[PDB]
Formats: structure tokens, sequence, C-alpha cells
């Protein structure tokens, strides 16, 4: 699909058995989701944005379905105000910016 | 052009006759750039991101070139960690997300 940017590019994701709304965010290196449980090992990480840093849990090799396209990669979990799909998973679904 | 997301989507912008690097950011509603002087009056705004909120100066109707495409619109100036081109000017340059 082609998504225009008049409005926030929100899509439905499926992660950890749950449906969530998330923002397709080319300015995010990493995918960051609101607090939830995920299986397997994790390690702590700090990630910074506008406003400073938050502490997150880093889970590797997590499968997500993004607008119907499956991808696997690292997912950061913590107190983000918005669920964000970052470049680490946008590449896997073949997303590009075009102008 | 078609920009893939394996690396950060950085482009050259020109504002006040100066070249700067900035990130094409579909997760940003608004364009915000690091401290610089812009002409005219400004109005207050708060923008929130991953770590919380910052105060910025809002300048309207600023001429800015983005990857060679001319735009004229609102630029926020404040302590952002990186220059970000958000959806208000991405729509002016005709950008879409595609997958
Ligand atoms: C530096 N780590 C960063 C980079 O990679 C990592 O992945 C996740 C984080 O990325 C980010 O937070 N990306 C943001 C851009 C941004 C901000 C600061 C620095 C770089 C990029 C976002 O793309 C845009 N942000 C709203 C998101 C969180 C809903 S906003 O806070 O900046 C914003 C920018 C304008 C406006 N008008 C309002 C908010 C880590
Ligand atoms: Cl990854
Ligand atoms: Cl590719
Ligand atoms: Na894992």
């Amino acid at each position: 699909p082609q998504i225009t940017l008049w409005k926030r590019p929100l899509v439905t994701i499926k992660i950890g058995g749950q449906l969530k709304e998330a923002l397709l965010d080319t300015g995010a290196d990493d995918t960051v989701i609101e607090e939830m449980s995920l299986p397997g090992r994790w390690k702590p990480k700090m990630i910074g944005g506008i406003g400073g840093f938050i502490k997150v849990r880093q889970y590797d090799q997590i499968i997500i379905e993004i607008a119907g396209h499956k991808a696997i990669g690292t997912v950061l979990v913590g107190p983000t105000p918005v669920n964000i799909i970052g470049r680490n998973l946008l590449t896997q679904i073949g997303a590009t910016l075009n102008f």
C-alpha cells in the first residue's frame, strides 16, 4: 500500500498474541512498545528521544505482524507514550519513503 | 527518490541560507530543528516525545528546502537531539510511505 502523511501513519500490529495500534516511524531506529509481557530472555537498555531517556527491556527475535506482513527482530518494551515500529522492522516489510 | 530504511533517512536541508542535515521522520507531526536564528515572531509550543516534553519556539511560514524540494511552513526550534522533518513538511514535498 501507499500511505500518505496527512495523518499519523497508524497501523494494526499483532505481537505476543495481542492486537495493538502502532505508528510507522522512520525517525526511530528501534521498535518500542508499551509495557507488555514477551517470552524469553531480555536485557535492560536506555533509549533516548526528544525529552531524554527511558529505560526499556530489550527482547530479541520477536515475531510481529505489521499490517499483515510478518517480520522478526528486536522489540524494546517500556514506558513509551506511543507504540512505534522503527526501521529495524520497517526494512523487513520492504517499507520505503518515496517523493 | 525511493529511500530505503537500512540506514537513517538523512537528507540535506537549507534554511536561512545554511545547509544542515535532518532526519525524514514519519513519526513526527511537526518539524523541529536545533537552536538557530529565524526571522519574525514566534509562538510557544510544547512537544512530547519518548522521554517527555520540551519547550520549543514555533516559527510560521519559514522557507526551507528539503532534499532539493521547496517548502514553506512551520518550523519548531528547540533542544531536539537531531534535526527532524515531520509530516507538516513531508506532505509539502509529496512524501509517502510504501510497502
Ligand atoms: C536517538 N535514539 C532515537 C532514535 O532511534 C531510537 O529509536 C527510538 C527512538 O527514536 C525516536 O524517539 N525517534 C523520534 C525522532 C528522534 C528524536 C530524538 C533523536 C533521534 C530521533 C520520533 O521519530 C519522533 N518523536 C515522536 C514519536 C516518539 C511518537 S519525537 O518525540 O522526536 C517528536 C518530533 C517532532 C514532533 N513534532 C513531536 C515529537 C530512539
Ligand atoms: Cl532487529
Ligand atoms: Cl530493500
Ligand atoms: Na528472545
